[PDB]
């Protein structure tokens, strides 16, 4: 039952410190990571009404010049279909994707989604079969216990990635953590078994991650670029950003992050019963791009395992 | 708790009536669909041992020249891979997929599994992101019960596939089965509600389905072609097919399709607790072949489902 935030930076909030960071809004920094761009549709009419500061370096186009046109003129041919993807009213989890052409090597990655009359699209350079998810199922399902699920699920994970570190935590009823399942690079020192306090993930995290499913921080050492307008104009009121993956992290998780001598990491949420029930918690010790394609597969394995633990857990 | 089989007929077994067709070799036909081309190989030396009697339409070569070369030399690029994919002792349904260029346009898809010391390679023709069953799992995890959840699950996978007819099929303890949802193409007849003997999935079937959870006949007036030769010369036995979707059709269900006017069928086994629950059992009016990556996303979507009705059930 998490406390109310208070407001964002941007909006003249209080600096966030071990004190008072529970109430972080950390759904709405107002900005990005810089691996890729954003930008705000009007869910309706489709004109482009924010745009993330470094939008030209990946759409070839000045952020001043992309703004207040239509999707229906920018996209002409993924606009009919994004539309029809995201009906007003439809969850904020749900998403359209398309693979888009660009002057830079490979495509563009498109991800988009809808929060109330906003539509938002999340662009990033790329270069996975349904097979990786179908042949993972198998280990998975054989498993004959919770810890052996466990084990194969950050095993396989790990193997689907190439993450140096994949854990699985699990939380206590007072919140606190505990590694339950590691697999980790040769020499990097265990995690396994040791417990963390409720604090290291507070309550307004736990509360969106059992929302949106998948969140990470490409670079522990790159810096955030602003949305600007940094304020929605269909509401003069801050950007929800929980559902984009290139939200910019919490900077206190940030250092957190770089304590550990963590690059890069990523989570995925294990929901069971609509509650909270632990994280894939996954670490590299370098910046590291997960591309959207096995970001989704791994998304699927969160739920499958997610399922398959409520089973064991009724066992 | 299905009776032996006779032998196929290719080594004299006798023809199948309604009198024996429980005892059908249905998994060893000695022959496949027209529609792909098939190959068996030496899992160790690599080795072609097998050849469907088409090959050369879809491989570009004459079988007969094809024949006793090695996949080191016919597919070096996919050979290693394909090796450190499959390796001895694995399990039967674990599968190798690589996509691979051909003069004919679009792709070959490849779909590679092991059985014993054998090899088994299916090529067929093709022009789906995990993101397709990713925005599905959404609304079949809603679903407030049972009945409602084979509601959403017939629904989602008629919109993935276009097929005219989708149900769910649930067997009874007495292996007559019912179908209790279903979504079809406007003006249709309606099976929903309907039961069916035991009779129309015969007990090898059933146990075949336990093992092996996808399997479709693309066009039911399509004649099969022979596999050359048609015993493993490894074993100088009949190689076993039931882990190949090119795999022939048993001719009694062919004719049991074409009664019902069927011209392409489809269906997916929901195994819970390691019992045969029930069928996603698909059919279309005329010749259709659902590309490989749209099966495996519906072969993902049957262990979700699985999952979910057992969770159920459990409730
Ligand atoms: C005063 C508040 C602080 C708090 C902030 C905070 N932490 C997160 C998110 C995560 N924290 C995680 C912690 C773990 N990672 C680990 O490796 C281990 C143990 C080995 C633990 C206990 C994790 C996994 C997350 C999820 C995100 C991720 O996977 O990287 C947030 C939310 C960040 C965001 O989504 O923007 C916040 C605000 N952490 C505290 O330590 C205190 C200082
Ligand atoms: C004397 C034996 C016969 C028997 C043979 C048989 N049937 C199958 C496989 C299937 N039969 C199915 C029947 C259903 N499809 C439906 O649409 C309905 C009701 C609307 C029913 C009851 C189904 C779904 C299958 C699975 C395959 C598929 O989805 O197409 C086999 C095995 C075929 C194979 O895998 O090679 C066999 C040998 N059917 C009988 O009627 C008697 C005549």
């Amino acid at each position: 039952d998490p406390l109310p935030f208070f407001p964002p930076l941007y909006l003249g909030g209080p600096e966030i410190t071990t004190e008072n960071c529970e109430r972080e809004p950390i759904h709405i920094p107002g900005s990005i990571q810089p691996h890729g761009a954003l930008l705000t549709a009007d869910g309706h009419s489709g004109e482009v009404l924010q745009m993330s500061l470094n939008a030209a370096t990946f759409l070839g186009q000045e952020p001043t010049v992309l703004r207040g046109q239509t999707l229906a003129a920018l996209l002409p041919e993924q606009w009919p279909a994004l539309q029809a993807a995201l009906p007003p009213g439809c969850p904020d989890a749900l998403q359209y994707r398309a693979t888009l052409d660009w002057p830079a090597a490979g495509h563009l990655s498109l991800t988009v989604h809808r929060v109330g009359e906003l539509l938002i699209l999340e662009f990033e350079p790329t270069e996975t079969g349904p097979h990786a998810l179908r042949n993972a199922m198998f280990a998975l399902e054989s498993a004959p216990n919770l810890r052996a699920l466990a084990e194969v699920a950050t095993q396989t994970v790990r193997e689907l990635t190439g993450f140096d570190r994949v854990m699985l935590y699990k939380f206590a009823p007072d919140a606190t953590g505990e590694v339950i399942a590691e697999a980790r690079r040769e020499g990097l020192h265990a995690f396994l078994g040791h417990r963390f306090p409720a604090s290291d993930i507070p309550a307004q995290a736990r509360a969106l991650y059992t929302r949106h499913l998948l969140r990470l921080t490409a670079d522990t050492r790159a810096a955030a670029v602003p949305l600007d307008p940094v304020l929605n104009p269909q509401t003069n009121a801050p950007t929800p950003l929980g559902g984009a993956v290139l939200r910019a992290t919490s900077p206190m998780h940030m250092q957190y992050l770089r304590n550990m001598g963590v690059g890069s990491s990523l989570s995925v949420s294990v929901v069971v019963g609509g509650q909270l029930w632990g994280l894939i918690a996954c670490h590299h010790q370098t910046p590291y791009v997960l591309p959207p394609d096995l970001r989704t597969t791994l998304e699927s394995l969160g739920r499958l395992l997610s399922l398959q633990v409520q089973v064991k857990e009724a066992h």
